[PDB]
């Protein structure tokens, strides 16, 4: 006997689904029988990326290939994969140590989850779990003009290159998560304030919730990271949607508009190695070719929402096809909604 409305309900059961923890393990090509999803540890994990910092270090010190397969095997014992077929692959590049990295990160999350679904009894089912959360949700009514101008930030900033699907909004959600107003407020005197898209797979949903939106650790390699280890935001849906990793299998994504204080932003046309910021900058703008329409920016509740269609910036000369923006302290970022998109496929 739930009392929270059936929407939060169903994103409640889609964020702690076990089966989708063990099917994502699965696709990592993780050795369940060896490494279970009960046993999935912070540490091993923590373990995990310092070997893979080594391995980095050892492609760029061009170490004996002795030293970096040993190193490649110490990580492949620390997290077991089950290749059938091919072999494990070498860790012997930035490309597959890139790789292994993000499937870490993933990990982690899924150990967030399951160790909160298994933590510390006379509540509803999908209640006692959302308490878990530590996150107010509310269903945005469709009919309001809050949802009106999500959709239309939505409908307006998919990207002509990203023709692989189309969008629909099915829920919008509000959320506070708790104690993020209060992080969150020496930075609101940040000028630049912006509502922008993160997009992230499902199965880091109850982590992201419950911890707020977080940066690489140090242990993690260096490699990788166009602008360094910090949070990374789209102002075009599709750009942050493709980061949902979802398929025609499941179809269903979630996606986050969150408020950044961007202040003043370092703006940059290719790949810079400072995480590092200059005195007087806050965030890094990388500048796209293509940028939403400046003149179709609205000001809400002094949150700039850049909802105009993708238009030519004039920026020649870019690595980069659409804006991104970066910052490197978590407190700058004020997640406001939580939308559930429907990918309907080529
Ligand atoms: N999530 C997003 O919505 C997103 C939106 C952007 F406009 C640019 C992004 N870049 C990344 C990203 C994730 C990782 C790296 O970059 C580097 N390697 C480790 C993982 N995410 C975004």
């Amino acid at each position: 006997k739930s009392k929270l409305p059936k929407p939060v309900q169903d994103l409640i059961k889609m964020i702690f689904d076990v089966e989708s923890m063990k099917k994502a393990m699965v696709e990592y090509e993780i050795d369940l029988q060896k490494m279970p999803l009960g046993k999935l540890s912070k540490r091993q994990i923590q373990a995990a990326y310092s070997i893979l910092s080594e391995v980095q270090q050892a492609v760029s010190q061009g170490s004996s290939d002795s030293q970096i397969l040993d190193l490649s095997n110490r990580f492949y014992t620390l997290i077991p994969h089950d290749f059938g077929m091919k072999k494990p692959p070498l860790l012997n590049n930035a490309d597959s140590v890139q790789a292994k990295a993000e499937m870490l990160d993933n990990l982690l999350d899924i150990e967030v989850a399951y160790s909160l679904l298994r933590g510390g009894s006379s509540k509803d089912p999908i209640d006692v779990n959302y308490e878990k959360l530590k996150t107010d949700i509310k269903v945005v009514d469709r009919d309001s003009e809050e949802a009106e101008i999500i959709r239309k930030y939505v409908k307006n900033t998919h990207a002509t290159t990203h023709n692989a699907y189309d969008l629909e909004v099915i829920d919008i959600f509000k959320i506070e998560r708790e104690g993020e107003c209060q992080r969150y407020k020496p930075f609101k005197q940040l000028h630049n304030r912006r509502l922008l898209w993160h997009g992230s797979r499902t199965t880091n949903f109850a982590g992201i919730l419950s911890q707020g939106l977080r940066i690489a650790p140090p242990e993690a390699p260096v490699t990788g990271y166009m602008f360094g280890k910090g949070i990374y935001f789209a102002d075009m849906v599709s750009k942050s949607a493709n980061y949902c990793h979802t398929s025609q299998g499941d179809p269903i994504g979630l996606i986050l508009l969150g408020e950044v204080a961007l202040g003043n932003m370092y703006e940059l046309k290719h790949a810079s190695h400072i995480s590092k910021l200059p005195k007087g900058k806050h965030s890094v703008k990388g500048l796209g070719k293509t940028t939403p329409d400046p003149s179709a920016n609205i000001s809400l509740d002094g949150v700039d929402v850049p909802l105009g269609t993708g238009i030519s910036s004039g920026v020649n000369d870019t690595s980069l096809l659409y804006n991104e923006y970066i910052v490197y302290d978590i407190a700058q970022v004020n997640l406001k909604y939580l939308l559930k998109l429907k990918f309907n496929f080529k």
